[PDB]
């Protein structure tokens, strides 16, 4: 990233939840990006759900996933979501957020992979310790949303250390919303509740394409009660609304 600008025309929509969190918006590239808070742009926190887009990269590059067309079977055994106690494409697994598909994956991966590929994407602290299966959960891993958007412009360029068609794969999966006029993928998280004085984290990040444009977004926000979940997607989609780019 170049430079991280201050807009204080979006607190607005911040202090009408009495939500603390970050926006980050980049238009074009990372090289000018802007925020609502200079600090928490740059402050990291765990990825929950998000670390699905890395981990999905990995698994193909690594062959653990075989490619587009593989289906993630259910045992049958409880899992901690109804809507992941079914058969799973790597899209439907992505877009249900199904978590123990995604910690088979990693533990396949193994740990000096794992390592090698976050430290190759510049993923957030590269912190992998805490568990094979679960240190974006509940581990050290931490990402800022700079790191997000940065992260995710790679991806957009197919710039990321991976094959073109894998990231090509990963980004299909990714789509969320598509109109004529505008596309976009997307990945939301949510890492609980937290605990007493020290809250969960909610994130919602992404990308835009528009005319010939393509706008690069992450929001995260601290929470610690699940009924303020959805505004992890109002808040940003209000100030992009606002800017004129979705809607
Ligand atoms: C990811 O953050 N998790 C898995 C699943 N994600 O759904 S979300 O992206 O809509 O928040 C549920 C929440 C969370 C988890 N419990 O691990
Ligand atoms: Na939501």
């Amino acid at each position: 990233m170049g430079s991280i600008t201050e807009n204080t025309s979006w607190n607005k929509e911040f202090s009408a939840e009495a939500v603390n969190g970050v926006f980050v918006l980049c238009k074009s590239s990372s090289k000018s990006c802007a925020t609502n808070d200079l600090a928490r742009a740059s402050k990291e926190y765990l990825p929950a759900s998000t670390f699905k887009i890395p981990n999905a990269i990995i698994g193909l590059e690594t062959g653990v996933i075989k490619n587009e067309h593989q289906v993630f079977k259910w045992d049958g055994k409880p899992r901690a979501m109804k809507q992941w106690e079914r058969d799973l494409t790597l899209r439907g697994a992505i877009q249900v957020s199904a978590v123990p598909v995604f910690q088979q994956i990693a533990r396949e991966v193994g740990e000096v992979r794992m390592q090698k590929y976050l430290k190759k994407f510049s993923y957030g602290n590269q912190n992998i310790s805490g568990g094979i299966d679960k240190f974006w959960l509940e581990g050290q891993l931490r990402i800022s949303a700079v790191n997000q958007v940065e992260f995710l412009e790679s991806l957009y360029l197919n710039k990321l250390s991976a094959s073109k068609e894998n990231q090509l794969i990963v980004k299909e999966a990714l789509v969320t919303e598509a109109a004529p006029e505008y596309l976009v993928h997307s990945k939301t998280g949510f890492s609980g509740v937290g605990t007493e004085s020290n809250p969960g984290v909610a994130w919602w990040v992404g990308w835009v394409e528009k005319e010939t444009e393509v706008y690069f977004f992450a929001f995260n926000m601290d929470i610690d009660n699940e009924s303020k979940l959805p505004l992890r997607k109002s808040i940003p989609t209000k100030i992009m609304e606002s800017e004129g780019i979705i809607g």
